[PDB]
């Protein structure tokens, strides 16, 4: 079970590239944020009632639940099809405590091949989020909530990038270019490694 973590703030173009990587390379894309939201909404589910307790208390849902959901999706995907063993994971990790939790709980159970980091300047990210907003119903987010979210994402994930750099595992991508230019960069990486 091989994992690639996909990092980058909002507007960085992750969504488009992940879909592209899934088609060409047969990776399975997991969204940590959407797996949690769906577990919460099923009160039927494994962890729905547990998540309900944390919500009631005004408390953050522990990363341990998130890792369990990621691990269950990986285990189920492979029990159906032992060949579908490569995973793109986004929405996790969000900070270095999340990442320590992963490394303590998942060693001997999954290998992180590498980390993809979609990088470009705040302004271009922000414009993307705003134009996606306008052109559909409308966004909750205005310019200054976006800039705040981008700033604190870069601050939170910097130690993750620093750490994976140290072991030669960061593949930086220039996310300011157009969809197909960026994907050419993504293809150079995945054709090499895997």
């Amino acid at each position: 079970p091989l994992v690639v973590f996909v990092l980058g703030g909002p507007g960085a173009g992750k969504g488009t590239q992940c879909a592209r990587i899934v088609e060409k390379y047969g990776y399975t894309h997991l969204s940590a944020g959407e797996l949690l939201r769906d577990e919460r909404k099923n009160p039927d589910s494994q962890y729905g009632e547990l998540i309900e307790k944390y919500i009631k208390e005004g408390k953050i849902v522990p990363v341990e639940i998130t890792i369990s959901l990621l691990k269950r999706e990986m285990d189920q995907t492979m029990a159906a099809n032992a060949q579908k063993n490569k995973f793109l994971i986004d929405g996790f990790p969000r900070n270095q405590d999340n990442l320590q939790g992963w490394n303590k709980t998942m060693d001997g159970k999954a290998d992180v091949s590498f980390v993809l980091f979609f990088d470009c300047n705040n302004e271009i990210c922000i414009e993307r989020c705003l134009e996606r907003g306008k052109s559909s119903g409308r966004s909750d987010d205005n310019r200054e909530s976006l800039e705040k979210r981008i700033q604190t994402y870069l601050q939170s994930t910097k130690p993750i990038i620093d750490l994976y750099e140290e072991m030669g595992k960061v593949k930086k991508i220039d996310a300011s270019k157009s969809v197909d230019e960026v994907f050419d960069e993504v293809v150079q990486i995945f054709d090499k490694e895997g």
